[PDB]
């Protein structure tokens, strides 16, 4: 949808205005999503609902030494964001991994969303001040 970006601040002020009604919506969206408009970062358990192979990565990350994975990698990806496909970096190590799986999660969650989710918070904050 070429306006896809005006719907999602439309519902992000249906959502405003349901919460100024003080009426319910059977919404239930995701804890990453909630966290976006509540401005908090997403943690990696997050990930085993959304992409569980890569919150296995992840997994593979944490708890095993880097010398594990037999290649490097950085602090860049492949991400699919309306369908084109472009290597983004995020900004590897024993201290930086930390960042990383946290980072990454970041991306993942909303690189393919960062739009939709800008007009979200404009329709929501348009109602509802953030704060």
């Amino acid at each position: 949808n070429p306006n896809h970006l005006s719907y999602f601040k439309f519902v992000g002020r249906i959502v405003a205005k349901a919460v100024y009604d003080n009426r319910l919506l059977e919404c239930y969206f995701t804890r990453s999503f909630y966290k976006h408009i509540l401005g908090k970062s997403v943690r990696y358990t997050d990930m085993e609902s959304e992409d569980y192979h890569f919150y296995q990565g992840l997994v593979y990350l944490l708890e095993n030494d880097v010398s594990t994975l037999g290649y490097d990698l950085t602090f860049s990806t492949e991400v699919q964001e309306f369908g084109v496909c472009e290597v983004r970096d995020l900004k590897v190590t024993e201290e930086n991994k930390k960042e990383y799986v946290h980072l990454v999660c970041q991306m993942r969650m909303t690189g393919a969303i960062r739009k939709q989710l800008a007009a979200f918070l404009e329709g929501f904050y348009e109602i509802i001040p953030k704060r």
